[PDB]
């Protein structure tokens, strides 16, 4: 019959028919606006202000009272008018009517809720604020999904769902706030103090807060069908203290204490009490409560004795987990006071039980006349309390004092009855599970609500890794058979890494984004959502915040039963909007530029993971657009052989060994290559291209890029005018170092000239030994016209390199003439047969000096890449790789060059053939005990030439002798930055026969050739 | 007919019947020591000494000869009495023999192989080496296995064992060293050079890193059973440079190259031909590779184009996986070098496929005599070669030169044919797969093996978290049936995280130990193993490097057959272990101190997981003596209920709000305790418990320990002569801050004296709102006697606490002296029954502060715990709390003190009641124009006492007035650190109503109390 039995009416109806329809709007009048008068408006602002101890304003409330009556009277019509239009939808008087009363409706209460808001009185004024704006929020929820079919048009219809959504927030702050500062004001030290702020605490719970906590379920978008929340707020009553004809002084920090703080949600098994005795008075002196987790998904615990042990009599356990629960207390209290030791205590309890039909009721002791009822009424009066009762009994802490007063007084936790003892998940609606209703937290707390959410929150704590804040739920599904989408609602300052687990599997892991900017004071725009991409039927539900560095606030979980149908729809939207966003324009034409290839490579992915059994048709038709994608691409793709499939076949790809390709791969979808190290530096793994000048624009920079699935020590370069190159070394991702795997290199392009021919060189290089890369989808692409100072830069880069070229051409016609000079001193002038009966050795490695001063034969950057001057230079160094060929063929004697080491040299002491200067192989004499010699067979009557190159380190003279057997030895001798003596002598065999034989006095003598030749012009 | 082709004949019989037994020793004598020469011997040495060019002085090539004819003739004893004892295992004879014959074959050994290592020469000695030792290693785990069966005693066949793994080291260290420096020694710059240096590697591989690379298989206690071993390095031919009658110039870096570098193995699927021609000449100028990841596992890859296109003639793709893949090549060499253009290159090859039966050779244009055959012969001579051959050929690269001469020299790698293309498991034997045979690297590189491995390695890299070293291999199981234990060989510098998969399944995670001192030069006792504790029967098989820091090598898995029998007695072992470890000796009487209660705890968890099905017995047995651990641990705890029991039940745990107990935990296998945070600090969330005298022991350090699943702002006191406290935040863990979950405290007993009674006082506080802590497992114990620092400390303490009390005690009889003749002078005398009529508020005030001056009444620590002087004070204001009760009772104004707020005043504009000094409650009158007043009933013709204490803020005069209806108005007034005035008068009533009223003129009026008395003696 009072403001709380009618809330709690509503509350039930909104709890168990949450869905918009003719039932919801019939709803509110029956219970609410159609059967109200003014003596019911008065009823509920007096209920606060008999609280608050002041009542408001005349004018005000007189203002409030006929407000709240022209909307008793509107809403009556508009409801007859629903009624009306739902059975005869199409008849165009009945849906104009339905127009009309709409705007009607939503005039009169925008105008009216500013004047139940109205300064000073906020407070006393709130439930009634609560019940218009409960009001408007339907309508406007009714118009969002009815509107279109009445004939507003759907400029209209968002405007006000925006209205809708911007009201849910604007009411719910409105609301908690002066919720708080109504609260806050009523504080105060004794206990006296503590019963008008618990009840205010408890009665502006119960018409107040748990409307407001429904609030967010009219967003007909996020709740399409019906959609039931769960009130697991604890409300307090304490029988000794409300009834205590006086007051204690400071003690009512201590009577809130004796409330449990924040806690994941539990059962109360059992209480067992403690009777102890005072004057012949029994009391109850202490108890203990058991509890078990929701769902009974754990085992038992328990709580430190509350009061103190008493032996007066035995002891009695009340087991409250019996039926549905204790849903009403029957107290006795005791007040021992006389005139001049004082007691304030319990007597006896009555514990009746919820049923849908009978128990017998526990009694402790006695039963008495201090009815829970009264404080905690319930929902449905068509039925016996039993049945209809809004509350279950939580847990009984106490507050105490003991050995000049005694204080026994047990306080009451009542958690509302849509708390559920276990979380059974429904098929036909959106079910919600707030997070406190879990069973396992780690790294993290619980906190209390702020009013708007119902109940508790759970706060997840920032990191690392095995320190991941986690909450588990147990759930039940009554149905198998259902396909559920999880959807979490939360609060973050930043965006976070969520991971939501359900059973063992990880059906979310992404970066959710943020929602607020301090998780402090927590306003109702605070918290968002995010969902599960698919949809599934394990038996826990998890979110785990993977995030190093910040917290997150998980309210609740929502499971929303789905068609595979729709399953399919959401999919192809998101990858709709995927393959749309690749293009520039409305008609697909072009690629944006800054979309890259592999870009185009993740949103193919997206397609190929949509259903073949429901989409096929809209399916084909976004493949047909990414490929189309991918096609331009291509035809962007300044590079030949895209996907390496002719590297080597000159015009296209210029590669090493230590290359690979393979087709795919974790990350590459198409072909790709892997180099791997060299032994030698000299020896790098090279895949390079030339590009075309034809096919470059004047002007204009360009963009080489790609994807590097991982890297070390790769060296890339991109040449024109001069030649830039980056290391990249990239770590690989699971699923100087360089945290991003997608890479880009720019240039840019002057003047192009078809006849200079630069082009751009494309190097990808590797020259050490540990050492790789894995890369792919790699472009080449003009990207944008050059303009101010990059303009400038370029036109000093090409004047710069044209000058280099000039003083390059200059040069080079100085020393091409020198070392081709030099090369034709070598031969007999008759074309490159022969070499002059007297050039020697050093001859030809000077004449090879000259060539190898010519300065851009070889790309310095890959030595393999012909440079201006490849042409010249290997003509020249032929000729003198012919000029080493007749040296060695002229000679008599075998392996005067030590180019095979010591091969057809016989060889007594220790000695030494070293390479020292390109392929130039010179003996080395290190002492003198050694002995290198060979036998010559030579034509007795001819002449011979003697020549020997050498040098000799230190003391001592080097020697390199000749003879026969007997009388006819001569001889060559040498004694004293790097560089070599030439002697000779003419000697004349007198038989078939002789020896050439290399030795030293002492020191090291270092020998570059020894040869001998027949005289003959 | 060659030592290599006889080593490839033991490699086999190694490969392949690898297990101990007459099999074995029977083998090596047949295969070598029983059939071997001194011409064999000899043979041996040319093959090297030939290679490297010189040969061995004449007395070491003797003397060694000799030595090895030495072995063969012992060895022959050895294995025909070795053979007889088989026959006949109990013949004393025929073990003594036994004995003997192993003894004279351990001296030789020892004796001869320093002789096969001698200084100048080890490198021409090395394969003979290599045959001694692998003698060697075979009799030592002969005698390790069958050593107490011919009657050996433990003491030598583990002195004989420890010799055997000190000798599996050396022997392989040595010759990998050995040939490490012989292959440098040959290396050089020329084509010529590079035959030599590949003749060589390929030559001492087949004669020596095979062999070697079996070595550790000799592990009888790593290798019980049959082991199989895999060899996976790559062996080289190049027929056009191998039989070039000539050398190209520093050439040798650049065919070095031509070698693929270190990779995951594959299997060579095909090669593409193609011809070119040169003056008619035609040739093998270019082709392509193909191929597959080991067991097909993955899709096919392939290479850059190798050599240079030609289009003389069509093309050809031959076939290399068919049969068993190719086995054999004859290549026909063409050499152009016309007298003055050159030609070096093939016109010309045979593919032989290796199969049990026949299939044609494939032909490339056409077959040559440079048999491939030759230089990689057949491992088994009792069948046609397409049977026995050693080798598959693994991947044809090329050196190549191009447009003077032209040099086209494909280059044929031949992995030996152990390396299946497929990864199958046994079951009747230990199956090596070395990691090298897998198919997904992430983060990490194959590296070449040392030479010891048979190939190469797998390094995986330091890390953070989602960039983890991972090497997965494919494995195929035969027998589903079978149950495998993994072991895995490894190296690491530093002990490391690792976790190994087994399918989907994380079957191995923990820390593994460091075996190695840095992983560049790998040495053999380098390697070690890891294992997972159970045995299993998914497809693949991982290694995880969960290290942020370090990298690890990873060399091979090994698969474990193992029966239920086995599989329990592994765990029971270790968990036999652990128990033990818990106790100070050997009839496990005591507890180890170090050992905590929590650790007991973990111990258990390991019995409870041994088999119910193979080890009841001697489980029960196990579970009886950790029991027994418990039972003693509670024994020297020294805390009063451990389990939390009977908190408040006072002489155990005191307790406050806020406080849980569940039974156990992801952590705690026993009752603990979880802790919430406060709403106030001044009301803190508390458990506390003293410490009996009587428990202690004089001058001995005690502890206090347990364990903190998690914690924030946690508060910890220990308390005798001073308090010591630590704040404790220690994070949760998955499976300022604390890095440990494990806590202590320590604190010091001097003299204990029973009459003072000190004892430790154990609290634990969180005095804040977020807050918490879980926690259990908590012991008070007697760790050690104080001695030195430590005991002078303690003294000090005491002695100053000692001081300390005197003190207190001598002020504490002023003050109670005082504020005991403070209370008696507000009492008329007569035993607490009344106040002098003249006693105001203030005086009752002023006493209760001479009262509260009292020092020690409540423990600063936590004011819930009684000091020395709680008895007094508490008497002391229990006096006062019947004084103020006595102000009020007699007081005929209601509510005079403001205690109830404003309650029974009359208040007509704004005013405030504000609580300032513990309960005392004030009346502020801030401004003129407010009204306070009270009509109070009186007895006319009585008198009365109108007395006001307040005082006045600034301006102005406040004024407590009083009246009837006409004339008889009389007046208090009060004008003008925080002390009040106290004014009264005498009124006389004419009629039987009195009107009180306090007002002001002006500034701020604050009024303590305003009381009306009757005027009665
Ligand atoms: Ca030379
Ligand atoms: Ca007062
Ligand atoms: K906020
Ligand atoms: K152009
Ligand atoms: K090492
Ligand atoms: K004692």
């Amino acid at each position: 019959y009072t403001p709380i039995d009618i809330s709690l009416s509503l509350t039930q109806f909104l709890l168990s028919e949450f869905v918009p329809g003719a039932g919801f709007v019939l709803g509110l009048v029956d219970i609410i606006w159609g059967i109200f008068g003014p003596s019911q408006w008065d009823a509920f602002l007096v209920q606060i202000e008999q609280l608050i101890n002041q009542r408001i304003e005349e004018f005000a409330r007189n203002q409030a009272i006929s407000r709240l009556e022209g909307l008793s009277n509107l809403y009556q019509i508009y409801a007859e008018s629903f009624r009306e239009w739902e059975a005869d939808p199409t008849n165009p008087a009945l849906r104009e009517e339905m127009r009309i009363q709409f705007n009607d409706m939503n005039s009169a209460l925008t105008t009216a809720i500013p004047l139940l808001a109205v300064q000073n009185y906020q407070v006393p004024l709130l439930s009634v604020y609560v019940q218009a704006a409960n009001l408007h929020l339907s309508v406007l929820r009714d118009v969002s999904v009815f509107g279109q079919r009445w004939g507003f048009d759907a400029a209209t219809i968002n405007s006000r769902y925006n209205d809708l959504t911007r009201l849910i927030g604007n009411y719910t702050d409105y609301a908690v706030r002066w919720y708080n500062t109504g609260l806050e004001r009523v504080w105060g030290p004794d206990s006296r103090d503590w019963v008008r702020y618990n009840q205010f605490r408890r009665e502006l719970t119960l018409t107040v807060l748990d409307i407001v906590a429904l609030f967010p379920n009219y967003d007909s978008r996020r709740y399409p069908i019906r959609t039931v929340s769960q009130l697991t707020r604890e409300i307090y009553t304490n029988p000794v203290l409300e009834n205590f004809d006086g007051s204690f002084r400071g003690s009512a920090q201590g009577i809130e204490r004796s409330i449990r703080s924040p806690h994941l949600m539990d059962i109360l098994n059992s209480i067992t009490i403690y009777t102890d005795a005072h004057r012949g008075y029994y009391y109850w002196s202490g108890h203990q409560i058991m509890a078990s987790p929701v769902g009974f998904s754990g085992p038992e615990f328990t709580f430190p004795l509350y009061g103190t042990m008493g032996n007066a009599a035995p002891q009695q356990r009340i087991v409250a987990q019996l039926g549905q629960g204790v849903y009403r207390t029957l107290s006795s209290t005791l007040y021992r006071r006389p005139f001049n030791q004082q007691l304030s205590v319990l007597d006896g309890t009555e514990f009746a039980y919820g049923t849908s039909s009978n128990l017998p009721s526990a009694v402790y002791r006695k039963s008495g006349t201090v009815d829970s009822l009264d404080e905690i009424p319930p929902q449905n009066n068509n039925v016996p309390p039993r049945q209809g009762f809004s509350h279950r009994l939580s847990h009984v802490s106490m507050f105490r004092s003991g050995f000049v007063s005694i204080i026994r007084a047990p306080m009451f936790s009542w958690i509302h009855r849509s708390a559920e003892v276990n979380n059974i998940i429904a098929s036909d609606s959106i079910t919600q599970i707030p997070a406190v209703k879990g069973n396992f937290l780690f790294n993290g707390s619980v906190i209390s609500g702020p009013g708007f959410t119902g109940g508790d929150l759970v706060r997840l704590n920032s990191s690392n890794i095995q320190n991941r804040g986690y909450i588990e739920v147990p759930i039940h599904f009554p149905s198998t058979s259902t396909r559920y989408r999880v959807r979490v609602r939360y609060a973050s300052v930043t965006p976070i890494h969520l991971n939501v687990n359900w059973g063992n599997s990880s059906i979310f892991s992404n970066t959710v984004p943020a929602t607020a900017t301090s998780l402090d004071n927590l306003q109702s725009s605070d918290f968002g959502y995010f969902e599960s991409a698919n949809a599934f039927t394990g038996n826990i539900v998890g979110v785990r915040n993977f995030s190093g560095t910040a917290g997150v606030i998980i309210d609740r979980f929502e499971f929303i039963p789905v068609t595979a149908t729709l399953e399919a729809e959401y999919n192809l939207e998101r990858a709709q909007k995927a393959v749309n966003a690749l293009f520039t324009s409305t008609n697909q034409l072009g690629l944006k530029t800054n979309v890259t290839d592999y870009h185009i490579d993740q949103v193919s992915n997206l397609v190929t993971y949509l259903s073949d059994e429901f989409s096929l048709d809209e399916k084909r038709e976004l493949s047909e657009k990414v490929k189309h994608a991918k096609r331009l691409s291509d035809e962007r793709n300044l590079l030949q052989d895209s996907n390496f499939k002719d590297i080597n076949r000159e015009r296209g790809w210029g590669g090493s060994t230590g290359i690979t390709i393979q087709g795919g791969d974790d990350v590459f979808k198409e072909n790709y290559v892997t180099l791997s190290g060299t032994f030698d530096e000299s020896y790098p793994t090279y895949l390079y291209q030339k590009i075309d000048e034809s096919k470059l624009k004047a002007f204009t920079r360009y963009q080489l890029r790609g994807y590097i699935e991982d890297s070390q020590d790769l060296e890339i370069y991109l040449i024109r005018y001069n030649a830039k190159h980056e290391t990249v070394n990239v770590p690989g991702t699971g699923s100087s170092a360089h945290h991003s795997h997608h890479f880009s290199l720019d240039i840019d392009v002057g003047s192009t000239d078809l006849n200079e021919d630069l082009g751009v060189w494309v190097i990808f290089k590797i020259k050490t030994q540990d050492g790789h890369a894995r890369l792919g989808n790699l472009e080449f692409l003009e990207e944008k016209p050059l303009v101010g100072e990059a303009l400038a830069r370029v036109k000093r880069a090409e004047k710069k390199w044209r000058d280099k070229r000039e003083k390059l051409e200059w040069e080079t016609n100085i020393v091409y003439k020198e070392a081709k000079e030099s090369v034709d001193a070598l031969f007999v002038n008759s074309q490159y047969d022969q070499l002059q009966a007297d050039t020697n050795i050093a001859m030809i490695h000077a004449a090879d000096k000259r060539v190898h001063s010519i300065r851009e034969a070889y790309l310095p950057e890959l030595s393999v890449i012909p440079g201006v001057n490849a042409a010249i230079f290997e003509e020249l160094e032929g000729r003198i790789f012919t000029a080493f060929s007749l040296y060695d063929a002229r000679n008599v004697i075998k392996n005067g060059d030590f180019n095979n080491g010591l091969s057809s040299w016989n060889v007594k002491g220790h000695v030494d053939v070293e390479e020292q200067n390109n392929q130039r192989s010179v003996l080395v004499v290190p002492e003198w005990e050694a002995e290198v010699s060979q036998e010559v067979r030579v034509s007795p009557g001819r002449g011979y030439i003697l020549r020997v190159t050498a040098y000799k380190e230190g003391y001592g003279e080097g020697s390199v002798t000749i003879h026969e057997i007997e009388n006819n030895t001569d001889e060559l001798k040498f004694s004293n930055p790097v560089g070599y003596v030439t002697k000779e002598l003419e000697y004349f065999p007198e038989t078939d026969k002789v020896w050439i034989e290399i030795g030293e006095t002492e020191g090291t003598f270092i020998v570059d050739s020894v040869e001998l030749l027949l005289m003959e012009e």
